[PDB]
Order: structure tokens, then C-alpha cells, then sequence
């Protein structure tokens, strides 16, 4: 749970947002802010709530509030910038999946998926989804920079689809540098993705694992972290053996080829043939659910405005309001789970049975 100062900052952000979406609210009790100031009310509203899929809205927002140390203004800055860069693109990327990438015969997205350069391989001790990246299979000639940005966003939004409630909504990355030579190195997309990520997927990384990777390419890190942001630095962990991989991942998900019991096909990819995508046709059912969901969103906005105003904090009605907001959030999560088969092409992880939403 949050404390009273924390709820203060969360209220400040939600207020800014309703002021963008023109829903009524009285912030004072505790006109448009400049970071948001070039965003369109109807559009940004619709997009932000399409982007709220299996996490609660408060969580979606508190991630940005934490990534800026609870400073209201830089938080609204970072967040409005996220909205202006995400819009309805990421939605489209993940709902079209691999299927509309194959369909649109986008060459680089297809090589990257086929390479299994980046893939989802299971869970760590904290039930976070884990992404195997093995750069020994990257070449800058395979894909264009923007196609690589798209493959990355897709892999990560697939990792987000796994998010266990009551467990971290972050993703662990296993970087197998085993096999890495200077043929494979492409700095431009790396920087671009890291900027992409820190500004747009804040508080989304659990651990950055560097496994059985060079034996002296660990030392220099160990005091550089004092000059790095302590949070991300503590997230990065260098391991060099399956015994150090047991500290983080359970043996059933570590691949065999590193000493695990996960026997997945790592060299042959079985792309979605579209056969669980049968509910992409039910336009009537999808709208049935989407109207129920808009009912939900309006309830949430009204209750959230009430919350932003109502005084005091010890008032019974206030605990009533908190309850309802949690009720609503959960209703919206259950609802997305109903909606999913009607908006989202089944992904490779839908077919093998690793992903249930
Ligand atoms: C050679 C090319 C390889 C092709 C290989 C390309 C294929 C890979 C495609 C996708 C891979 C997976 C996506 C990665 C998402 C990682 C999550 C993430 O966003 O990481 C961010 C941190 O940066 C990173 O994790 C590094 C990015 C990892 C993977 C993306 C690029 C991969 C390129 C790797 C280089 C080569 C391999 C070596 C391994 C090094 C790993 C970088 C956010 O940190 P976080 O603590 O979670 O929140 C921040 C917040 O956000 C900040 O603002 C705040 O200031 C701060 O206080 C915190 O709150």
C-alpha cells in the first residue's frame, strides 16, 4: 500500500490526466500543464485506456512516478512524453502480433523472430517473465534500425502479457554473451533501445543477467556502479555459472544448453499459423465487451475524481472509495481477459501454453 505523501503525488498525476481528458475534478483540496500541452484530449484518453490491459491503472502510472523519484513535474513530463510517443502504435504492434508482421511481409521483423534472437523462456524465482537474448545471432545487415525497434517493442509487449498479479510486473533478461565476437555488434540500435526503454518502459526491468560471459569483463563494472544510477546498477547482475543462475532462475526454465531442464526448440521457430485467432472475427462480441469496458472506465474516472477531492483521509467514505477503486481495477483486468481473444492475435507463447490471459 501507499502512504499519504505517496497518494499526494498519485493524486497530482491523475488530476493532470483528467484535466487533459476534460473530466471534472477539484485538485486544490489535496489550466493545462505544459508537458501534456501538445496532446489531443479525446485521442490521448482513448489511447491511454487501450494501453491498460492486464495491470491496474494506478500501477501503470506509479511506474512513472517511481522512475522520477516521485517528483510530480518531471513525472508528468516523462509520462506525457510516453503518451506522445506511444499513442496507438504499441497497441497495434501487440494486437497484430507476429501474424500481421508475416502478413505485411516486413523483412527484418521476420528475420529477428525467425532467429529467435530474443525470446520468452519462462520465469525466475520472483515469477518474472524471462527473455533469452543471445546476441551471437545479431548482425546489423539483417534488419533495419526501425524494424529492430519494432521487433524489440514486440518482444517486450509479449513479455508484458505474462504479468502475474501480486508478483512483479517486470521482466528479467538473460544475456548469453557466450559466442559474442565483434561481427555481432551494432551500437546504434543498442543506445536507441536503451533510450527507448528507460524513457518508455520505466520500472519494467527486474534483473539484467550477464551469464558465463567474459571473465574480466565483470571487474570494471564493480566500481563503475558508484557513478551509475544505483537502481539500474543494482538491477544488473553478472553470473558465471549455473550455480549463480540458480540464485535467480529455477532450473526448469534455464535452457538445457546452459545447464537447465528447459528443452524448447531454440533453433527452429514454429510461427503462429493464426488458428487460435478465430475470435478476431466476432466484431459483435468484441464491441459487446468494449462497451462494458467503457462503462468501467467512466466509473473509474468518476470515483477517481471523488477520491481526489474527498476530505478527510480517515473518513469511512474514503475507505469505501479506495475499496471501489480496487473493485473497479480488478473488474477492468477480468474484462481485458474476456476481451483479449477478440482483439489480440495469438502469439507464439499462446500456442505452446506458456501464456494465459
Ligand atoms: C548488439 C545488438 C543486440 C541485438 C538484440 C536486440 C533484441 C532485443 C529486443 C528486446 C529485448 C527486451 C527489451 C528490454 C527491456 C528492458 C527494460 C528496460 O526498459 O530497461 C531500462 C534500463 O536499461 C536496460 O535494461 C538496458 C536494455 C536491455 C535490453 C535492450 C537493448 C539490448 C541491447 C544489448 C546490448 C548488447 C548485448 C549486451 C547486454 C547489455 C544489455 C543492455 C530501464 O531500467 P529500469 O530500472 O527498469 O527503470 C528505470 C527508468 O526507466 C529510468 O528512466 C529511471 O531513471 C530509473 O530510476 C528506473 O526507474
Amino acid at each position: 500500500q501507499l502512504t499519504e505523501d505517496q497518494e499526494v503525488v498519485l493524486k497530482q498525476i491523475w488530476t493532470h490526466l483528467f484535466h487533459l481528458w476534460q473530466v471534472p475534478v477539484d485538485g486544490t483540496h489535496i489550466k493545462i500543464h505544459k508537458a501534456l500541452a501538445n496532446l489531443d484530449p479525446q485521442t490521448t484518453k482513448k489511447q491511454f485506456w487501450h494501453d491498460i490491459k492486464n495491470e491496474t491503472p494506478d500501477a501503470t502510472i506509479l511506474k512513472f512516478i517511481r522512475a522520477r523519484k516521485w517528483n510530480a513535474d518531471k513525472t508528468i513530463a516523462m509520462l506525457g512524453h510516453d503518451l506522445y510517443w506511444r499513442k496507438d502504435t504499441i497497441n497495434k504492434i501487440i494486437n497484430g502480433g507476429e501474424r500481421a508482421v508475416y502478413e505485411n511481409n516486413e523483412t527484418g521483423v521476420i528475420k529477428n523472430l525467425e532467429l529467435q534472437k530474443a525470446t520468452i523462456q519462462g520465469y525466475d524465482n520472483d515469477m518474472r517473465p524471462v527473455i533469452l537474448v543471445r546476441p551471437r545471432l545479431h548482425h546489423s545487415s539483417d534488419q533495419t534500425e526501425q524494424e529492430l525497434e519494432k521487433f524489440s517493442l514486440l518482444v517486450i509487449e509479449q513479455s508484458k502479457l505474462f504479468f502475474k498479479e501480486n508478483y512483479p510486473a517486470s521482466t528479467t533478461i538473460l544475456f548469453d554473451l557466450n559466442g559474442f565476437s565483434m561481427s555481432n555488434m551494432d551500437y546504434a540500435p543498442v543506445k536507441f533501445l536503451i533510450t527507448c526503454f528507460e524513457a518508455h518502459y520505466p520500472e519494467s526491468l527486474g534483473h539484467l543477467l550477464i551469464h558465463k560471459a567474459p571473465w574480466i569483463f565483470n571487474p570494471i563494472w564493480n566500481i563503475i556502479k558508484n557513478w551509475l544510477d544505483p537502481v539500474v546498477a543494482s538491477k544488473i547482475v553478472f553470473t558465471k555459472n549455473i550455480d549463480e543462475l540458480h540464485k535467480f532462475i529455477q532450473p526448469q526454465y534455464i535452457p538445457r544448453y546452459l545447464g537447465g531442464e528447459n528443452d524448447n526448440d531454440l533453433d527452429h521457430y514454429t510461427p503462429p499459423d493464426g488458428s487460435l485467432d478465430v475470435h478476431l472475427k466476432d466484431t459483435e462480441t468484441r464491441a459487446m465487451i468494449e462497451k462494458e469496458r467503457e462503462e468501467l472506465v467512466e466509473q473509474f474516472l468518476t470515483v477517481t475524481a471523488q477520491w481526489i477531492e474527498h476530505q478527510p483521509l480517515n473518513d469511512p467514505a474514503y475507505i469505501q472509495l479506495q475499496e471501489k477503486r480496487v473493485q473497479l481495477s480488478t473488474a477492468l483486468c477480468e474484462n481485458y481477459s474476456k476481451l483479449d481473444p477478440y482483439i489480440r492475435s495469438r502469439s507464439v507463447y499462446d500456442y505452446n501454453g506458456s501464456l494465459k490471459v
